[PDB]
């Protein structure tokens, strides 16, 4: 029983965490075999990063993985994060893959300053590409990942922070998540939506954990509900989606259009002073595979 | 900016986690030196567990650290938790202390499923001594902790969960909290209150990230804000409280009973329909360490 924000655990990233240092700049890097993955802002005093690089020598990158100094022996750049060669690989090194996530989807996020992990917790990539994280200044390069048995799938590395307080990043093949740049701009996020299918599974989530006062007999059509989500600002609802929630709807055997019913009630009358899971909003951060993995 | 529940990592607790098996029972326990703690009623097929461990020997215990067999050597109870000494010292022990911790305070959670760790959230021990965690069985001796520089403090190690779905369980020296024992009863969580200091140092830690529609010109005194507390079933504030919020008041520059009076307020009216740090409730797992922790 219960249900929290709950994040994969952190050992076998916490063993690739790095500091990169490049002049005045400190930042966190992963460590990999033989590579460290940081992000390119680091080489910076607009900016040509070609011609920056250019001008840097494998020298001019300190690499400190614990009280242990790397040396840097080749250094190269792909996309917007700088691959560090050092002489040595990391003896930690997890079996990983690099993987680019969907909005609406789920990561734990390993917070890091100084190449010393902090925190862990969890964040949706949001449909507007930002992530809601908990980031202060020297957190630049903290990772995002999943694991799946004994495999690491990182998705995530932070680059910056956007002017609403939200936050922005790349895949760690250096490709931003969304329309942002590593240069300075007016760049702000766009507008967002809800993602439905995550609210569907949490709502699954509150039945199993016995909060029921939201259900009723009804059930709707898929066009019928989609045309409420579009009024409310939800994710239109796909029957991929339906299909998704089919095991988590036997389990509870409410049906997948019987708990839009009571969505479509939700979100046009409230909770009248009632709580779902510990929260009088409803919350659309949890996958049904994170229900799933916790509900069960 | 950002404000998210944040646990540990979890790197250094995931190393100490074991299976622990006697009969047909399965639970985790947690491998430090050459001492596996886990929950004595493991042993359990009321009880007198003095007797059931008599008629116990050490080869009646299975201990497996990942894919090794950890050979038991000695057995002994303390308190509600079973010792198990076995021939190998844990080579990845962290510094670790055990400590009981007080309701209110918060804790990381790693929890564990045959010895494999599953997941990392934050708990706070409620004032009624029990946690609302989440797990499912086969979590019983997932434990909970605070880390401090490389030292983990273990606070807590899980045995039951209540008819509410709440969690109880035993400091690791094996001492319950709350009025609460490993045997089957009709036992049950007590009335709860709300931390009243968590509240505000979660009110100060919106003000850090820019939510400022609740505060208002309006400066209360103590008595008059713990008569409104008593009201509303919220903890009665100390000058202890105010105290320890003082570093929170001087950086946002509002004076603890001036956010008492935003309290009072929010208390008397509720929200309008507008959020704090993304809830509309208000919350009260973060201590004041946690929001200096992660807000700065």
């Amino acid at each position: 029983s219960g249900f929290r924000k709950m994040a994969f655990p952190s050992g076998k990233v916490e063993g690739c965490m790095v500091q990169v240092t490049c002049g005045t700049t400190t930042l966190n890097g992963l460590w990999l075999d033989d590579v460290v993955y940081c992000p390119r802002h680091v080489i910076c005093t607009n900016p040509n990063y070609e011609d920056l690089l250019i001008r840097k020598s494998n020298h001019n990158f300190l690499v400190q993985a614990g009280n242990v100094q790397l040396r840097v022996i080749g250094h190269s750049m792909q996309n917007c994060v700088l691959k560090l060669k050092v002489d040595t690989a990391n003896p930690k090194t997890p079996k990983y893959k690099f993987v680019r996530i969907q909005p609406g989807q789920t990561f734990s996020v390993l917070a890091c300053y100084n190449g010393s992990p902090s925190g862990v917790y969890q964040c949706a990539m949001r449909p507007n590409f930002t992530i809601k994280g908990s980031f202060l200044n020297g957190s630049c390069g903290s990772v995002g990942f999943n694991i799946d048995y004994d495999c690491v799938s990182f998705c995530y590395m932070h680059h910056m922070e956007l002017p609403t307080g939200v936050h922005a990043g790349t895949d760690l093949e250096g490709n931003f998540y969304g329309p942002f740049v590593d240069r300075q701009t007016a760049q702000a996020a766009g507008t967002d939506t809800t993602i439905t299918v995550n609210v569907l599974a949490w709502l699954y989530a509150a039945v199993i954990n016995g909060d029921r006062w939201f259900l009723n007999r009804f059930t709707t059509t898929l066009n019928d509900f989609n045309l409420v989500a579009m009024k409310y600002n939800y994710e239109p609802l796909t029957q991929d989606h339906v299909d998704i929630l089919g095991p988590l709807s036997a389990q509870t055997g409410i049906a997948v259009l019987d708990m839009c019913a009571s969505l479509k009630e939700l979100l046009q009358n409230g909770m009248n002073g009632r709580t779902i899971l510990g929260s009088a909003l409803l919350e659309d951060e949890f996958t049904p595979f994170d229900v799933v993995r916790q509900c069960s």
